[PDB]
């Protein structure tokens, strides 16, 4: 009940989350994506999820 780190493992430390091409250039990985593309959180963050344990 207190994860680490949740969008700070990969595919989003290091690309835009899928925001880096614009979504749209994919048949699913983007439009489709949930826990990948998710967007609205891609802000180069490391506090709000992984700062600790939350």
């Amino acid at each position: 009940a207190q994860p680490k780190c949740n969008p700070n493992l990969h595919y989003w430390t290091t690309q835009d989350e899928g925001a880096a091409i614009g979504l749209a250039w994919i048949p699913y990985f983007g439009p489709a994506a949930e826990g990948i593309y998710i967007e609205g959180l891609m802000h180069n963050q490391d506090g709000l999820i992984c700062g600790l344990r939350q």
